[PDB]
């Protein structure tokens, strides 16, 4: 259903535009240091705030990459920004990088909540896992793909406290070992 | 099939959310004339070049509006731009506006080209339908559209010269009378 689409235009329409320019992006950053790799949030509660430190406090904003712009469909320069954030770990910075969340599952949210869209709200968590599944198998044929981005997607509990987002990519990060 | 998601997506992405901010943006540049409205071009062939002046060189790009920028999905000051165009018609300027590209029909064609997609290539004609009278219905009901953009598809004929861009865009832009 609707996840399969999205996955192929996040990655036609994004990743595979990319990608293929970052490694070179955040050497040129790290001459004015930040892991290789864009980390990709995927939430499958497709939740997806515009904040990141208000998901985490301990995930806090450092800088932007140097922009990336070219020339598609009619519009002059449209621009590619990322953002690089540093995760704490009980008051220490124990990792940078370039995070952000994968905006199709906002879009996954959002239908779920229009009702000419068809798409029921019970539907959500399976178009999430479906979403995950086409990217992965994407990313796993991409030539754009060679390291260059992590996905990192995760359910929350039902419904107590704790979980650390910081503490979710914190181990994807580690691995990079 | 997947034009649904997609015109969808379009409006959720992008279309809510540049619309409320385009005429306070088109007075701006006009300071510093513009019609108002987005005007998104809808090939039903889903060619969509990159280069609009390469589509129809009567189509002449003059300036781009002000950025608008906002925080989304843990990306900070992600940037919207949008180009504006003069119509020429004859060697005289007829009209002047913001102009683009649907994207999503890009993201169609592309589709269509990769295996693993399981998009079939003579499908293409029925999903631009598709995903063109998805985004009709949607911005029928779409309070952020009040004038705001006028949509112009259209079909190149089979297989002859003659078809001008400008002058279907003309068309369109002269109705706004
Ligand atoms: N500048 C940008 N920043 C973050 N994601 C973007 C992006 N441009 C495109 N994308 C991703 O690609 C998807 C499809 O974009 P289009 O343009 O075909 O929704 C989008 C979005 O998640
Ligand atoms: N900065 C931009 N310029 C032009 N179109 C954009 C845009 N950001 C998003 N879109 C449109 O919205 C669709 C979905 O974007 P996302 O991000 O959810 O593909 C995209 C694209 O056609």
């Amino acid at each position: 259903n609707v996840a399969h689409g999205l996955a192929w235009s996040y990655y036609i329409g994004y990743l595979r535009l990319i990608l293929p320019e970052l490694q070179a992006r955040i050497r040129t950053y790290n001459q004015h240091a930040v892991s290789q790799r864009l980390y990709i949030l995927l939430p499958l509660d497709c939740g997806v705030p515009d904040n990141l430190s208000m998901a985490d406090p301990n995930i806090r904003f450092l800088d932007k990459l140097p922009q990336q712009t070219a020339d598609r469909a009619g519009i002059k320069d449209r621009v590619y920004s990322n953002s690089i954030y540093e995760l704490l770990e009980n008051g220490q910075r124990a990792g940078t990088c370039v995070l952000e969340y994968a905006t199709p599952l906002q879009t996954l949210f959002a239908m779920s909540q229009y009702s000419q869209a068809g798409f029921s709200r019970e539907d959500r968590l399976e178009q999430a896992k479906l979403f995950c599944r086409t990217l992965e198998d994407i990313l796993a044929d991409a030539p754009e793909s060679q390291n260059n981005c992590r996905l990192i997607a995760y359910q929350e509990p039902a419904d107590d406290s704790s979980f650390s987002l910081s503490q979710e990519v914190l181990r994807h990060l580690r691995q990079e070992e």
